[PDB]
């Protein structure tokens, strides 16, 4: 066949095309997904008949699904369907716009070349709007407090003229003709991005403020070069008369000042709505997170309304305009993030990011500091300086994964794709002891792991087997290189291991993850609690499905001492909850459901009770941090959704929190996202390198579209470099064209993923290098600060009620209350997204 | 279902038959990808079936598709179709012979298992034989002007015995009995690879030829072994005698010598038919490239008819034969490539290829010094020399893509597997500058470009961000790596920008890149060249669909010191180009059709007039450059096959170029190829190392067959190892049977594509040792001598026509003449290969 890759691969679409046709002949309504795969699958068909036009399909595409055919939100989510195809004279893009135009499709075209019948329209039975941007019905001025000109600009050229927002309007084409002295130290006042079209002949008067900042005029035709003065006025106007450069004196041209004033002429007003759809929303503006009930309200914007930093033809981040000349270029910007809607634990703000050396250097208003007023020196765009366009977007700290099992090399591709820039947990490959725990026993595997990851970009730490009562070896696996410590039942969880476990960890400065005895074996959890003796550790799955003393292990959410984590599967209580983990659970225990006793334990691990107060401690932030338990009972992929479909339950079913204001989520947003961001990295002792999106840490960031916030991200960045995003065919003209995947990008070739992230290890492991030991290319670095930490340090998850059990019901009290909540039939971040 | 790799891949191969099936149910003539797809999966369907054996399936393969259900060129191109199956008794491969055999198919067999409904025969509706050969009806005379003797052969073995071509006779097995005397110093005058057969009891006359060059006998059974002469040859007599060797003396065997003479009872003859078929086309041949209309005649061959260099089974490399023992060890070639047709902008010619250290040591005549005539020091096959086939083959140089989008790795996969070995351009991954212009800003990204790819077996140039008025932060981009610049007015491309950056262009001896002022922002394009000062610099998509001053960038193309290129995307002009261009830069650029001044804006870019004069002034050698602009608006794997379906279209509406000879060609594929080989490394600087087939330079080499030139080759050598390559199942007992694909080799794994490649970089790069700095494994060479380049400098390209456009009606005149072409309504090189 001698297939190329693009061909390959649009047989794999075409299989998805396929897969949407079988399902809409039953009478499927489609979700976005399908209905893509279906519309591009169909596009390339009818190119290989060789009867139609790029023009004709580009309407046939729009008659294809109708309303009724697909889910509800995705006409709003399907703005265009893009793909490229060998037509009778070549390759060829079309783009359909708009394709979800009807009620109903012509099913025979949808069907054409399938082979299928066509259904009855009566076989579709019978609303949010993901990522919507809600604002007040206002507008915003631009430009206010600047001196402000009227000019008439008449074109004497024969060919056209277009003049962007921040070109210094004195350095425009000699065959525009006005008042050049008036023009000088001025530019445009229009919404940032923007232009003014000349046709030749035309004559248009325009509004001109001043240029600000230390007002230096710099490149276009060197006409008036420098900074804003008289003498600089003199010698421009020289030059224009020297040069041949259009000039008429407008000795009555109106002159003055933008204001906060609706009623003033030189103003340049823009509504909420379209700044929005320009720069992404703005102060008092709400976005919708993804399918969720969650409201995202912008807290602060460093912008200054007119002077935003977007990138393109003709638009401001050029030469002498929005790129600075009048710096160091030592100063420069290495990667600018241009207008980010941020969400963090910190707040939820809008802001320009600047990246530098890998790390987040600034946050706040980026630009030139010679025309724009606001940029500090470390917030400087020059010619040196990559721009990534945050506009309409949302930007994250990448997930930080704390409980993952090194079962395959697969989950982290998984992991990255989903917007997991760290993974810590422990693992050698699926031998059993690693399909059991998070442990990686040996030096030797220990240094193999180190080496195994060693290119690929993201942030690791690897803990060692610390289920022993005596301190020897564990000593030695430390100094090999972990950062952290598993006790697991499956290796012994006793009270002489758990002790002796916790004195290495005070020796040490590293965290304790453990998974306590669920048999009651050598005690109940009390005398776990005993053997603490009030030292500092992390209990995974805290609610005890994934494992630890039954009923009860969850009352140590309210013990100050322990950091609480749940992992995945159990988030939230829904449908088909119980019966899932129980017979997962007899699967992989090979328990008989006709032996009582094997049936008796079952349904002790198992319980709606607890995973139903697992949800409430979690929205009152008496559990910490969410995480995986990758391929062991939890999914890797689902950290980040199964985070927000928590909180959107909650949400859905009490309401706002006690400190949420009336108008937003903001409150359970910040309380949520601490759970896989700054919170892992606070009890792994790396808070100072990742975790939140803050001055000097590590350029981890995710880009979410907010339609997709929470599910599939867009771009993730590991240390200032794309390291995997969504990419289309990659024979076609633009990227976007299908299939559009997640792809690892540059930072995953050679040794690119070393330079951009880092290994964690113990301190004993750093003072020998165990780096320069086993060749490793990766950055290292000791954990630290973890010994004298408590449930107080979990930042907006610092709950510690009295949790009581009863262990004959198990129901769960907290400070005597019940905390009980329904079981939820639907999630979001699902159905509307996943093709399986 | 414990799935291993072949499974997964014949699920991917059933895939692809099962679209074949679909689409032919409909009524779909078949292309050549489609039917393998079809007949390979047939075969597999009907082994698990288990109802038939591999003699059944060989005959009801040619039964399952007619002409009429394929298109005409199918019967051609398709030989034999093979593939595995699991049978009852195990894995066995099936060969189905020359499938396409009858009219109608049997269609109820070609849709067995896919429960499709079968057509009646009336829905396919209803010629150009791909890479065919054209000779004269005349044949050659092998071995001229060698001594020659005519001896009875007779075999008194009990088993066969066979005896090469170049095999030294008189060592021949010792139960064959003749006049070994007569024998001494001779060797068969038959075909070069074949073979005499003795069957047991069997006489043969055979007429034999004098060994020529040095005349030194080596190897067989020692019998002979030493220069020829009357010492050697009583001594070999002795030994026949000693060693009980067959002979017996024939005193009256004819003898004599070979010359031209179509009567001479000692030659041996061979129609130019058979020899094309055999070692591929000589001197006066002519060969279809592709399905085009283009004929490219052999203008010379190196070979001394009858020595040619055919590897194999009793064939001509064989030890003390082909394969030399009289030579150092050192001077034996790596690898020797067999009989290539090479097509060069130096010349279409016939030769051997021989590599040494990466690099192309020698063509010319490859061989043994001590046998063969015409054998150079350079071109000598050892034992330690491999070889590569390229008998009935094309080789040409690996493709040069100049304007490169680094917007992600997929594109290099792509890239290499179309024929391309070296990338220039700019990027850091898919952000949003990297998506605009071919720019990498930020030394922290140039070394970790470098880094990224240092594995990858090509060639890689970066280039950094040019729009700057100042030469600061210039200097540093270009010591950190960057071996050009890019000018693109989305960073600004104004006068000021444009002088600055070619100042420092002429300090750092590197190429600028430039992507004009569309807008017209800061001047016409008169005064863009004005800006240039009369210095070198290469103009980017100079038609200017793909960027520049509205409309009349083109004229660039008459400018001294412009080195212009064309991208693809518009190459040539089609039915659809237009519809497809106006609808992607409104897409891409967010123009509303219903605003009247974006119309403008789009309509003043996107210009019929325009793209039919780059047709033409890509055929009178106007334009010196063909790239891709990969993913912003060009496409990275059809450099190669839109080159030669520019050179079609122009052939079809206007015949034979000026230059051009009636009985070919030559002219205008010369012209052609040197846009996407040798004028690109000139442009940039690196033409010592790659950019032609010739003598001392990297051996970045592509084979292909004449049936798929332009499309899609068999085998990328990069350095002289193979890099990707067509390979089939990999479990199978042949590299042949399906599925077929572009695969990568051997070059792509560990450190070997470092070892095979060059990153080229600055000068001033070089200066610093950036390969220590960085610890790349690839080599690192400075680019040099790119700012004394004129027009004249590009190779078969230097034309330089007074160019003019309407600004009103866009009319393109070139010297006052008026280019124009009408659209073509098809392409070669496309629905005849491609599966979507
Ligand atoms: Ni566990
Ligand atoms: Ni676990
Ligand atoms: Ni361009
Ligand atoms: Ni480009």
């Amino acid at each position: 066949m001698k297939l190329s890759p693009r061909e390959v691969e649009k047989l794999g679409l075409h299989n998805a095309g396929y897969l949407a046709q079988k399902r809409l002949a039953r009478g499927v309504r489609l979700n976005y997904t399908e209905a893509v795969a279906l519309i591009a699958s169909q596009i390339m068909e009818y190119a290989r008949d060789g009867e139609k036009t790029v023009a004709q399909l580009m309407c046939l595409g729009q008659h294809l699904l109708g309303r009724r055919q697909v889910l509800p939100a995705v006409p709003h989510l399907l703005n265009a369907v893009q793909v490229e195809a060998t037509f009778p004279d070549g390759t060829k893009l079309v783009t359909v716009h708009d394709p979800i135009s009807r009620e109903n499709g012509e099913l025979q075209e949808a069907l054409f070349g399938s082979l299928l019948p066509v259904p009855s329209l009566d076989k579709f039975a019978e609303n949010r709007i993901p990522g919507e941007i809600l604002c007040e019905d206002e507008c915003l001025t631009l430009n206010i407090g600047r001196k402000a000109v009227i000019l008439k600009v008449t074109s004497k050229g024969d060919r056209p003229i277009q003049v962007g927002s921040h070109y210094h309007f004195i350095e425009v084409n000699p065959y525009l003709t006005f008042d050049r002295r008036k023009a000088y130290g001025m530019r445009l006042n229009i919404a940032a991005g923007t232009a003014v079209r000349f046709e030749p002949g035309d004559c248009k008067s325009v509004t001109l403020v001043s240029i600000e900042g230390n007002k230096v005029i710099r490149g276009g035709n060197a006409i008036a070069d420098g900074p804003v003065n008289e003498t600089n006025l003199e010698a421009a106007m020289h030059a224009v008369r020297s040069k041949g450069f259009g000039h008429e004196e407008e000795k009555d041209a109106s002159e003055g000042f933008t204001k906060e004033d609706p009623n003033c002429p030189f103003n340049t007003f823009i509504h909420r709505k379209e700044y929005a759809n320009k720069y992404g929303p703005t102060t008092g503006d709400k976005i919708r997170l993804g399918d969720t009930n969650l409201l995202a309200e912008i807290e602060k914007d460093y912008a200054l309304y007119g002077d935003e930093c977007v990138f393109g033809g003709g638009k401001v981040i050029r030469d002498g305009m929005g790129q600075s000349c009048g710096h160091p270029p030592a100063i420069s910007l290495d990667t600018v993030i241009t207008n980010a809607v941020i969400i963090d634990y910190t707040g939820i703000i809008k802001a320009d990011i600047g990246i530098k050396d890998g790390l987040i250097a600034s946050i706040g208003k980026a630009g030139n500091p010679d025309i724009m007023n606001g940029v500090f020196s470390n917030m400087i765009i020059g010619a040196n300086t990559e721009v990534i366009a945050g506009e309409g977007l949302i930007v994250t700290a990448g997930a930080i994964d704390c409980h993952v099992h090194y079962i395959c090399p697969q989950l982290v591709y998984e992991a990255i794709s989903s917007g997991i820039t760290t993974l810590v947990g422990g693992g050698t490959g699926p031998a059993a002891g690693t399909r059991a725990t998070t442990c990686t026993p040996s030096p030797t595997q220990m240094r193999l792991m180190l080496q195994s990851t060693d290119d690929l970009p993201l942030n690791f730490g690897f803990t060692g087997k610390g289920s022993s009562s005596k301190p020897d070896e564990l000593h030695e696996i430390i100094k090999a290189g972990a950062m952290g410590l598993k006790l697991h039942e499956d290796w012994g969880s006793t009270p002489a291991a758990i002790d002796n476990c916790l004195t290495i960890a005070e020796h040490h400065d590293i965290q304790i993850n453990i998974h306590t005895d669920t048999l009651n074996e050598a005690g109940f959890v009390e005398h776990s609690i005993a053997a603490f003796k009030g030292r500092t550790i992390h209990t995974y799955h805290s609610e005890g499905a994934g494992g630890g003393h039954a009923p009860d292990i969850i009352k140590v959410c309210g013990i100050k001492n322990v950091l609480p984590s749940s992992t995945n599967p159990t988030r939230p209580l829904t449908s088909n909850t119980i019966d899932e983990h129980l017979d997962m659970l007899m699967v992989c225990h090979h328990l008989d459901r006709e032996i009582p006793e094997d049936l008796a334990f079952a349904h002790s691990r198992i319980r709606k009770k607890t995973i139903a107060a697992e949800d409430v401690l979690n929205d009152i932030g008496a559990i910490s941090i969410i995480s995986s338990d990758s391929q062991a009972m939890g999914r890797v992929g689902e950290v980040i959704s199964r985070t927000w479909q928590t909180a959107d339950k909650m949400k859905a079913q009490t309401g706002p929190l006690k400190c949420d204001s009336s108008d937003n989520d903001n409150f359970r947003i910040r309380r949520y996202i601490a759970k896989y961001t700054i919170n892992p990295a606070i009890a792994n002792g790396f808070s100072q390198y990742v975790g939140s999106v803050e001055v000097g840490k590590l350029a981890d960031l995710v880009m979410w579209k907010p339609s997709f916030f929470g599910t599939k991200p867009e771009m993730v960045i590991k240390g200032g470099m794309v390291a995997w995003a969504d990419i289309g065919d990659p024979n076609a003209s633009i990227p976007t064209p299908e299939p559009v995947k997640m792809r690892p990008m540059y930072g995953t070739l050679g040794k690119a993923g070393g330079a951009l992230s880092i290994a964690f290890v113990s301190k004993a492991a750093l003072d020998q290098r165990v780096n320069v030991l086993y060749g490793l290319n990766k950055r290292v670095e000791a954990v630290s600060n973890v010994r004298k930490l408590t449930k107080l340090d979990m930042k907006l998850n610092d709950a510690l009620p009295e949790i009581t059990v009863d262990p004959e019901s198990y129901t769960v009290k907290a400070d005597g209350k019940l905390l009980c909540v329904s079981e939820a039939t639907t999630v979001p971040l699902s159905r509307n997204y996943f093709l399986f």
